[PDB]
């Protein structure tokens, strides 16, 4: 995987960091999209 963050991934609060990560191709078993975007050719989600 790869660090990658969210729409909210909190500007003014705490743990604002790459918490969220980027699945190329497209995400993975278990998480969902935490932005309307994806990325260049991957996508980012969280759990």
């Amino acid at each position: 995987g790869v660090p990658c963050r969210c729409d909210s991934d909190g500007p003014s609060v705490h743990g604002n960091t790459l918490s969220g990560t980027v699945w190329v191709g497209s995400c993975a078993s278990g998480w969902h999209k935490c932005n309307d975007e994806y990325n260049i050719a991957y996508e980012c989600c969280k759990q």
